[PDB]
């Protein structure tokens, strides 16, 4: 089997990109966060308290026929941005782009924080790492991504994600109209539960290329790229009146620059982000200054490939047994 579905961008930075999702008989149609960086499919549901949805398209378990409570069952997750949810768990079907998985764990939220509340355009996530990392106890549960597996053409899914506009999810399959050139495949670990690689270095605009090892992960759930300040500051060195603002959170520049490119490697292969997907708007309606879409990984204590370099590319998540990452021009 495959399937293929388009994800759009939820406003005009890229910020995220939701995907419709059919839970349930008859379907629910919710648009979700696809995050190749966590392992949990939560949605906004009834059981949602109330003065927490605000917008949001919810699922309603007791509507659906095939839905069942996975007795027990509890899940609780806080994300890189300090975001969070919670809540209880139900079985149901899934389907994404005409794939269909029976029995998938749907983690439904009663309680999420407030970046979830506030964003009215985000209906739940669909977790894309390693089910290691699922937060269902105490049974832990598979991603859509691992549920599907041994049905789909190929173990694999890609991600194809669009500047300023859509882009597609393909499951089981790899549309080769889809890039430019060949795929680069890059050896993953799966140690921490992600789609860890390590790029082979970087370049900024026309610069010439330092080869220097970056371990990182490829992550469609974090809107920007987190490199070592050494790399970011080499970067923002070249844009006149660019600087790192404690007040704001990370490096801003006069919105009236034009951004250099800024190039990665997978192995001898390399990936150019284009300077304009780097801009992520002014800092405040109105203003001048402008946020970045390069900044320090070093208080994470990861680096992310995040959307801003994923964008650049056509991207396969390779899960065969040893699974690998494979990066095309596109």
């Amino acid at each position: 089997s495959t399937g293929s579905a388009t994800t759009t961008p939820i406003d005009s930075l890229d910020d995220a990109y939701i995907t419709p999702v059919q839970i349930g008989t008859p379907a629910q149609t919710l648009n979700l966060d696809f995050d190749t960086g966590s392992s949990d499919l939560w949605v906004f549901s009834s059981e949602t308290t109330a003065s927490e949805v605000d917008g949001q398209t919810i699922y309603t378990p007791s509507k659906s026929t095939t839905a069942k409570l996975l007795s027990g069952a509890t899940w609780s997750i806080s994300y890189g941005d300090g975001s969070s949810s919670s809540g209880d768990v139900y079985t149901d079907t899934v389907s994404v782009g005409g794939l269909t998985v029976t029995g998938q764990a749907v983690e439904s939220a009663k309680k999420v924080s407030s970046s979830f509340t506030e964003d009215s355009t985000i209906d739940g996530l669909l977790g894309l790492a390693f089910s290691t990392l699922n937060t269902v106890s105490p049974t832990q549960q598979k991603t859509f991504f691992d549920n599907a597996k041994a049905s789909l053409d190929s173990p694999v899914f890609t991600a194809d994600l669009g500047y300023h506009a859509p882009g597609t999810y393909n499951f089981g399959f790899i549309d080769t109209t889809a890039y430019t050139g060949s795929i680069t495949y890059t050896a993953v670990s799966t140690k921490q539960g992600f789609w860890e690689w390590t790029s082979t270095g970087y370049a900024v605009g026309s610069g010439t290329f330092k080869s220097t090892s970056i371990d990182g992960i490829a992550d469609t759930g974090t809107t920007l790229l987190y490199l070592p300040a050494t790399v970011v500051s080499a970067y923002w060195a070249q844009v006149s009146g660019a600087k790192s603002s404690s007040s704001v959170g990370g490096y801003v520049f006069p919105c009236s620059a034009t951004l250099p490119s800024f190039t990665f490697g997978v192995g001898s292969a390399r990936i150019v982000i284009p300077g304009d997907y780097i801009d992520f708007g002014p800092i405040s309606t109105g203003s001048s200054s402008c946020f970045g879409g390069i900044q320090s990984s070093a208080g994470i204590g990861i680096n992310i490939f995040g959307d801003v370099a994923l964008k650049a590319a056509f991207v396969v998540f390779n899960g065969a047994t040893t699974p690998t990452l494979g990066f095309a021009s596109k």
